[PDB]
Protein backbone atom coordinates (compact mmCIF):
# COMPACT_ATOMS: atom_id res chain seq x y z
CA UNK A 1 0.00 0.00 0.00
CA UNK A 2 1.88 3.26 -1.40
CA UNK A 3 0.59 6.46 -0.78
CA UNK A 4 -0.51 8.84 -3.36
CA UNK A 5 2.84 11.09 -3.19
CA UNK A 6 4.43 7.81 -3.29
CA UNK A 7 2.43 6.38 -6.25
CA UNK A 8 3.14 10.02 -7.47
CA UNK A 9 7.00 10.33 -7.38
CA UNK A 10 7.27 6.59 -9.34
CA UNK A 11 4.46 8.00 -11.80
CA UNK A 12 7.01 10.85 -12.51
CA UNK A 13 10.15 7.82 -13.16
CA UNK A 14 8.25 6.56 -15.81
CA UNK A 15 6.54 3.32 -13.65
CA UNK A 16 2.83 2.30 -14.08
CA UNK A 17 0.92 2.89 -10.90
CA UNK A 18 -2.96 1.30 -9.99
CA UNK A 19 -5.32 1.53 -7.01
CA UNK A 20 -6.95 -1.71 -5.32
CA UNK A 21 -9.87 0.33 -4.34
CA UNK A 22 -10.66 1.23 -8.18
CA UNK A 23 -14.12 -0.99 -9.35
CA UNK A 24 -12.50 -1.63 -13.17
CA UNK A 25 -10.10 -4.31 -13.08
CA UNK A 26 -6.85 -4.17 -14.63
CA UNK A 27 -6.21 -0.35 -14.94
CA UNK A 28 -2.98 1.35 -14.54
CA UNK A 29 -1.91 5.25 -15.53
CA UNK A 30 0.99 6.04 -17.44
CA UNK A 31 2.73 9.58 -18.04
CA UNK A 32 4.11 10.43 -21.02
CA UNK A 33 5.93 13.82 -21.52
CA UNK A 34 5.65 16.89 -24.10
CA UNK A 35 8.88 14.99 -26.04
CA UNK A 36 7.22 11.87 -26.40
CA UNK A 37 3.67 13.37 -26.95
CA UNK A 38 5.33 15.48 -29.94
CA UNK A 39 6.28 12.29 -31.39
CA UNK A 40 3.28 10.06 -30.58
CA UNK A 41 0.23 12.15 -31.84
CA UNK A 42 0.17 12.85 -35.27
CA UNK A 43 -2.54 14.61 -35.58
CA UNK A 44 -1.79 18.26 -36.57
CA UNK A 45 -2.88 21.29 -35.28
CA UNK A 46 2.67 22.14 -31.47
CA UNK A 47 3.70 21.75 -27.60
CA UNK A 48 2.20 19.29 -25.55
CA UNK A 49 2.37 19.36 -21.87
CA UNK A 50 2.93 15.92 -19.58
CA UNK A 51 0.05 13.98 -19.86
CA UNK A 52 -1.10 11.43 -17.76
CA UNK A 53 -3.20 8.58 -19.33
CA UNK A 54 -5.05 5.72 -17.94
CA UNK A 55 -5.43 2.44 -19.28
CA UNK A 56 -9.05 1.22 -18.59
CA UNK A 57 -10.89 -1.96 -17.98
CA UNK A 58 -12.06 -2.03 -21.58
CA UNK A 59 -8.48 -1.57 -22.52
CA UNK A 60 -9.08 1.60 -23.90
CA UNK A 61 -6.65 4.85 -23.41
CA UNK A 62 -8.06 7.68 -21.51
CA UNK A 63 -7.25 10.85 -20.23
CA UNK A 64 -6.55 10.20 -16.34
CA UNK A 65 -8.93 12.74 -14.25
CA UNK A 66 -7.00 13.01 -10.36
CA UNK A 67 -10.41 12.10 -8.40
CA UNK A 68 -9.88 13.27 -4.59
CA UNK A 69 -10.84 9.52 -4.00
CA UNK A 70 -7.51 9.01 -5.83
CA UNK A 71 -5.23 11.76 -4.40
CA UNK A 72 -6.65 11.01 -0.34
CA UNK A 73 -5.79 7.00 -0.98
CA UNK A 74 -3.29 4.97 0.34
CA UNK A 75 -4.11 2.09 -1.18
CA UNK A 76 -1.70 2.39 -4.24
CA UNK A 77 1.06 0.01 -5.79
CA UNK A 78 3.09 -0.76 -8.84
CA UNK A 79 2.43 -2.56 -11.89
CA UNK B 1 -24.21 29.28 -22.14
CA UNK B 2 -24.53 26.10 -19.91
CA UNK B 3 -21.36 23.42 -19.81
CA UNK B 4 -24.40 21.08 -21.42
CA UNK B 5 -24.60 23.76 -24.51
CA UNK B 6 -21.09 24.23 -24.29
CA UNK B 7 -20.62 20.12 -24.92
CA UNK B 8 -22.64 20.06 -27.90
CA UNK B 9 -20.38 23.01 -29.44
CA UNK B 10 -17.66 20.64 -28.55
CA UNK B 11 -19.05 17.64 -30.21
CA UNK B 12 -19.35 19.67 -33.18
CA UNK B 13 -15.85 20.31 -33.29
CA UNK B 14 -15.33 23.80 -32.32
CA UNK B 15 -13.28 25.17 -29.36
CA UNK B 16 -15.14 26.57 -25.92
CA UNK B 17 -13.73 28.40 -23.11
CA UNK B 18 -15.00 29.98 -19.97
CA UNK B 19 -15.00 33.67 -19.55
CA UNK B 20 -14.80 32.84 -15.36
CA UNK B 21 -11.46 31.48 -16.27
CA UNK B 22 -8.23 33.13 -14.79
CA UNK B 23 -5.70 32.36 -17.65
CA UNK B 24 -6.02 34.26 -20.66
CA UNK B 25 -6.86 32.99 -24.65
CA UNK B 26 -7.44 29.59 -23.32
CA UNK B 27 -10.18 26.82 -24.99
CA UNK B 28 -11.13 23.81 -24.84
CA UNK B 29 -11.12 21.19 -28.11
CA UNK B 30 -12.69 17.66 -28.33
CA UNK B 31 -10.50 14.70 -30.34
CA UNK B 32 -12.59 11.60 -31.10
CA UNK B 33 -10.90 8.25 -30.90
CA UNK B 34 -10.66 7.91 -34.61
CA UNK B 35 -8.92 10.80 -34.58
CA UNK B 36 -6.19 10.20 -32.03
CA UNK B 37 -5.65 7.28 -34.35
CA UNK B 38 -5.11 9.08 -36.91
CA UNK B 39 -0.95 8.48 -37.47
CA UNK B 40 -0.21 7.98 -33.86
CA UNK B 41 2.62 7.13 -32.85
CA UNK B 42 6.47 6.71 -32.68
CA UNK B 43 6.36 5.45 -36.05
CA UNK B 44 9.09 2.49 -35.44
CA UNK B 45 8.07 -1.26 -34.33
CA UNK B 46 4.88 -2.87 -34.45
CA UNK B 47 2.13 -3.17 -31.66
CA UNK B 48 0.49 -6.62 -30.79
CA UNK B 49 -2.68 -4.76 -31.39
CA UNK B 50 -3.55 -0.95 -32.36
CA UNK B 51 -4.18 1.70 -29.64
CA UNK B 52 -7.47 2.22 -28.98
CA UNK B 53 -8.16 5.47 -27.65
CA UNK B 54 -11.40 7.11 -26.06
CA UNK B 55 -12.42 10.62 -26.65
CA UNK B 56 -10.09 13.05 -25.23
CA UNK B 57 -11.14 16.80 -24.68
CA UNK B 58 -7.68 19.29 -24.34
CA UNK B 59 -6.99 22.52 -22.82
CA UNK B 60 -4.88 24.83 -24.68
CA UNK B 61 -3.95 26.55 -21.72
CA UNK B 62 -2.40 30.23 -21.19
CA UNK B 63 1.03 29.48 -21.38
CA UNK B 64 0.07 28.33 -25.34
CA UNK B 65 0.78 24.29 -24.72
CA UNK B 66 -2.06 21.66 -25.13
CA UNK B 67 -2.83 19.61 -21.26
CA UNK B 68 -5.63 17.21 -20.77
CA UNK B 69 -8.32 18.79 -19.25
CA UNK B 70 -9.81 17.76 -16.12
CA UNK B 71 -13.52 19.13 -15.86
CA UNK B 72 -13.80 21.37 -13.04
CA UNK B 73 -16.78 21.22 -10.57
CA UNK B 74 -16.60 25.05 -11.09
CA UNK B 75 -16.45 24.61 -14.99
CA UNK B 76 -18.94 22.02 -14.94
CA UNK B 77 -21.39 24.06 -12.68
CA UNK B 78 -20.43 27.30 -14.54
CA UNK B 79 -23.07 29.19 -17.12
CA UNK B 80 -20.51 31.77 -18.46
CA UNK B 81 -19.21 29.21 -21.59
CA UNK B 82 -18.52 30.94 -25.08
CA UNK B 83 -17.53 30.14 -28.47
CA UNK B 84 -14.25 30.94 -29.36
CA UNK C 1 -30.80 7.75 -21.66
CA UNK C 2 -29.57 10.86 -20.19
CA UNK C 3 -26.77 13.64 -21.19
CA UNK C 4 -24.52 15.12 -18.64
CA UNK C 5 -25.85 17.94 -19.00
CA UNK C 6 -29.27 16.87 -18.40
CA UNK C 7 -28.17 15.00 -15.05
CA UNK C 8 -26.42 18.25 -14.09
CA UNK C 9 -29.90 19.92 -14.10
CA UNK C 10 -31.48 17.04 -12.21
CA UNK C 11 -28.79 17.12 -9.51
CA UNK C 12 -29.67 20.89 -8.88
CA UNK C 13 -33.23 20.05 -9.12
CA UNK C 14 -32.38 17.57 -5.50
CA UNK C 15 -32.63 14.32 -6.99
CA UNK C 16 -29.86 11.79 -7.75
CA UNK C 17 -27.97 10.42 -10.57
CA UNK C 18 -25.53 8.05 -12.01
CA UNK C 19 -24.25 6.23 -15.16
CA UNK C 20 -25.07 2.58 -16.10
CA UNK C 21 -21.54 2.52 -17.71
CA UNK C 22 -19.74 2.93 -14.46
CA UNK C 23 -17.97 -0.40 -13.24
CA UNK C 24 -19.09 0.19 -9.71
CA UNK C 25 -22.82 -0.69 -8.32
CA UNK C 26 -24.78 1.29 -5.65
CA UNK C 27 -22.97 4.77 -6.47
CA UNK C 28 -24.72 7.72 -7.14
CA UNK C 29 -24.26 11.37 -7.32
CA UNK C 30 -25.63 14.24 -5.06
CA UNK C 31 -25.53 17.58 -5.04
CA UNK C 32 -25.68 20.10 -2.22
CA UNK C 33 -24.57 24.12 -1.46
CA UNK C 34 -21.28 24.43 -0.17
CA UNK C 35 -22.77 27.28 2.13
CA UNK C 36 -22.93 24.22 5.20
CA UNK C 37 -19.19 25.50 5.87
CA UNK C 38 -20.39 29.39 6.16
CA UNK C 39 -21.17 28.33 10.22
CA UNK C 40 -17.60 26.56 10.30
CA UNK C 41 -14.43 28.49 11.70
CA UNK C 42 -16.92 34.72 0.23
CA UNK C 43 -19.67 33.15 -2.05
CA UNK C 44 -20.60 29.53 -2.19
CA UNK C 45 -20.88 27.46 -5.03
CA UNK C 46 -22.70 23.82 -5.17
CA UNK C 47 -20.58 20.76 -4.15
CA UNK C 48 -21.18 17.76 -6.27
CA UNK C 49 -20.46 14.71 -4.12
CA UNK C 50 -20.08 11.08 -4.71
CA UNK C 51 -21.31 8.16 -2.34
CA UNK C 52 -18.83 5.82 -3.56
CA UNK C 53 -19.01 2.15 -3.75
CA UNK C 54 -17.27 1.41 -0.52
CA UNK C 55 -20.07 3.45 0.83
CA UNK C 56 -17.94 6.57 1.72
CA UNK C 57 -18.96 10.62 0.46
CA UNK C 58 -16.42 12.06 -1.54
CA UNK C 59 -16.20 15.13 -3.64
CA UNK C 60 -17.02 14.03 -7.46
CA UNK C 61 -14.52 14.48 -9.97
CA UNK C 62 -16.02 14.19 -13.33
CA UNK C 63 -13.90 11.81 -16.11
CA UNK C 64 -14.25 12.90 -19.79
CA UNK C 65 -15.90 9.98 -19.98
CA UNK C 66 -18.37 11.08 -17.50
CA UNK C 67 -18.98 14.36 -18.96
CA UNK C 68 -19.62 12.79 -22.91
CA UNK C 69 -21.73 10.19 -21.69
CA UNK C 70 -25.25 9.86 -22.86
CA UNK C 71 -25.94 6.45 -20.47
CA UNK C 72 -27.32 9.06 -17.34
CA UNK C 73 -29.99 7.83 -15.18
CA UNK C 74 -31.88 8.69 -11.84
CA UNK C 75 -32.09 6.88 -8.86
CA UNK D 1 6.07 22.08 0.96
CA UNK D 2 7.29 21.64 -3.24
CA UNK D 3 5.44 18.60 -4.46
CA UNK D 4 2.12 17.64 -4.42
CA UNK D 5 2.53 15.03 -2.00
CA UNK D 6 4.07 17.18 0.53
CA UNK D 7 0.90 19.78 -0.09
CA UNK D 8 -1.23 16.81 0.95
CA UNK D 9 0.36 16.25 3.89
CA UNK D 10 0.34 19.73 4.97
CA UNK D 11 -3.60 20.04 3.64
CA UNK D 12 -4.73 16.76 6.07
CA UNK D 13 -2.37 19.04 9.02
CA UNK D 14 -5.29 21.88 8.66
CA UNK D 15 -2.91 23.96 6.74
CA UNK D 16 -3.82 26.17 3.01
CA UNK D 17 -1.82 25.25 0.15
CA UNK D 18 -1.54 27.04 -3.00
CA UNK D 19 0.38 26.71 -6.50
CA UNK D 20 3.15 29.82 -7.28
CA UNK D 21 2.05 28.76 -11.52
CA UNK D 22 -1.17 29.38 -11.05
CA UNK D 23 -2.87 31.72 -12.80
CA UNK D 24 -5.37 33.31 -10.52
CA UNK D 25 -3.75 35.12 -7.46
CA UNK D 26 -4.56 35.02 -3.67
CA UNK D 27 -5.95 31.47 -4.38
CA UNK D 28 -5.74 28.38 -1.60
CA UNK D 29 -6.69 25.00 -0.55
CA UNK D 30 -8.06 23.71 2.12
CA UNK D 31 -9.14 20.59 4.04
CA UNK D 32 -12.26 19.42 5.85
CA UNK D 33 -12.17 16.17 7.91
CA UNK D 34 -15.11 13.98 7.85
CA UNK D 35 -15.84 14.87 11.38
CA UNK D 36 -15.99 18.80 10.38
CA UNK D 37 -18.15 17.80 7.00
CA UNK D 38 -20.38 15.50 8.98
CA UNK D 39 -21.35 18.38 11.65
CA UNK D 40 -21.61 20.84 8.77
CA UNK D 41 -23.83 19.13 6.50
CA UNK D 42 -25.61 17.29 8.78
CA UNK D 43 -25.28 13.71 7.36
CA UNK D 44 -22.29 11.74 6.66
CA UNK D 45 -21.67 10.48 10.46
CA UNK D 46 -21.21 6.83 10.04
CA UNK D 47 -22.52 6.21 4.59
CA UNK D 48 -19.45 8.27 6.16
CA UNK D 49 -17.84 11.26 4.54
CA UNK D 50 -14.36 11.28 3.73
CA UNK D 51 -12.29 14.17 3.29
CA UNK D 52 -12.79 16.94 1.26
CA UNK D 53 -10.23 19.38 -0.59
CA UNK D 54 -12.00 22.74 -1.29
CA UNK D 55 -10.52 25.36 -3.21
CA UNK D 56 -11.06 29.42 -2.53
CA UNK D 57 -11.03 30.81 -5.81
CA UNK D 58 -9.57 34.45 -7.33
CA UNK D 59 -12.70 35.41 -7.63
CA UNK D 60 -13.65 34.89 -4.23
CA UNK D 61 -15.81 31.89 -4.48
CA UNK D 62 -15.56 28.34 -2.76
CA UNK D 63 -15.76 25.03 -4.44
CA UNK D 64 -14.56 21.57 -3.92
CA UNK D 65 -11.07 21.84 -5.66
CA UNK D 66 -10.24 19.04 -9.02
CA UNK D 67 -6.65 18.93 -9.40
CA UNK D 68 -5.00 19.33 -12.96
CA UNK D 69 -2.65 17.03 -13.89
CA UNK D 70 -0.37 20.25 -14.04
CA UNK D 71 -1.23 20.59 -10.32
CA UNK D 72 -0.13 16.69 -9.68
CA UNK D 73 2.80 16.83 -11.19
CA UNK D 74 4.09 20.68 -10.13
CA UNK D 75 6.99 20.97 -7.86
CA UNK D 76 5.67 25.08 -6.91
CA UNK D 77 3.37 24.35 -4.18
CA UNK D 78 4.22 26.21 -0.99
CA UNK D 79 1.92 27.18 2.06
CA UNK D 80 -0.15 30.10 2.88
N1 LIG E 1 -13.66 4.56 -19.31
C1 LIG E 1 -13.02 5.58 -18.50
N2 LIG E 1 -12.74 6.77 -19.00
C2 LIG E 1 -12.15 7.72 -18.28
N3 LIG E 1 -11.82 7.51 -17.01
C3 LIG E 1 -12.07 6.32 -16.43
C4 LIG E 1 -12.68 5.32 -17.16
N4 LIG E 1 -12.80 4.26 -16.34
C5 LIG E 1 -12.30 4.59 -15.16
N5 LIG E 1 -11.86 5.84 -15.20
C6 LIG E 1 -11.26 6.54 -14.15
O1 LIG E 1 -10.70 5.58 -13.22
C7 LIG E 1 -11.19 5.93 -11.91
C8 LIG E 1 -11.40 4.64 -11.14
O2 LIG E 1 -12.00 3.69 -11.96
P1 LIG E 1 -13.32 2.99 -11.32
O3 LIG E 1 -13.19 2.71 -9.86
O4 LIG E 1 -13.56 1.71 -12.08
O5 LIG E 1 -14.56 4.02 -11.63
P2 LIG E 1 -16.14 3.71 -11.89
O6 LIG E 1 -16.60 2.64 -10.94
O7 LIG E 1 -16.43 3.32 -13.32
O8 LIG E 1 -16.93 5.06 -11.36
C9 LIG E 1 -16.61 6.22 -12.03
C10 LIG E 1 -16.00 7.23 -11.11
O9 LIG E 1 -14.74 6.80 -10.58
C11 LIG E 1 -13.85 7.94 -10.56
O10 LIG E 1 -12.57 7.63 -10.98
C12 LIG E 1 -12.44 6.68 -12.08
C13 LIG E 1 -12.25 7.37 -13.35
O11 LIG E 1 -11.66 8.63 -13.09
C14 LIG E 1 -14.51 9.01 -11.38
O12 LIG E 1 -14.97 10.06 -10.52
C15 LIG E 1 -15.67 8.37 -12.01
O13 LIG E 1 -16.83 9.20 -12.11
N1 LIG F 1 -1.24 24.61 -17.44
C1 LIG F 1 -2.47 23.87 -17.22
N2 LIG F 1 -2.45 22.54 -17.24
C2 LIG F 1 -3.55 21.83 -17.04
N3 LIG F 1 -4.72 22.40 -16.81
C3 LIG F 1 -4.82 23.74 -16.78
C4 LIG F 1 -3.69 24.51 -16.98
N4 LIG F 1 -4.09 25.80 -16.90
C5 LIG F 1 -5.40 25.82 -16.66
N5 LIG F 1 -5.84 24.57 -16.58
C6 LIG F 1 -7.17 24.16 -16.33
O1 LIG F 1 -8.10 25.18 -16.77
C7 LIG F 1 -8.94 25.54 -15.64
C8 LIG F 1 -9.18 27.04 -15.65
O2 LIG F 1 -7.99 27.73 -15.89
P1 LIG F 1 -7.53 28.81 -14.74
O3 LIG F 1 -8.68 29.60 -14.20
O4 LIG F 1 -6.54 29.76 -15.36
O5 LIG F 1 -6.73 27.99 -13.58
P2 LIG F 1 -5.72 28.50 -12.42
O6 LIG F 1 -5.97 29.89 -11.89
O7 LIG F 1 -4.36 28.47 -13.05
O8 LIG F 1 -5.68 27.26 -11.32
C9 LIG F 1 -6.69 27.11 -10.36
C10 LIG F 1 -7.60 25.94 -10.65
O9 LIG F 1 -8.37 26.18 -11.83
C11 LIG F 1 -9.00 24.90 -12.11
O10 LIG F 1 -9.28 24.71 -13.45
C12 LIG F 1 -8.26 25.11 -14.42
C13 LIG F 1 -7.42 23.98 -14.84
O11 LIG F 1 -8.09 22.73 -14.65
C14 LIG F 1 -8.09 23.86 -11.50
O12 LIG F 1 -8.78 23.23 -10.42
C15 LIG F 1 -6.94 24.62 -10.98
O13 LIG F 1 -6.36 23.98 -9.84
MG1 LIG G 1 4.82 11.48 -34.97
Amino acid sequence: KMSFGEALEVLKQGMQVYRSGWNGKNMFLFLKSSDALASDFGFGFPVFGNIIFIKTADNKIHAWVPSQTDVLAEDWDIV
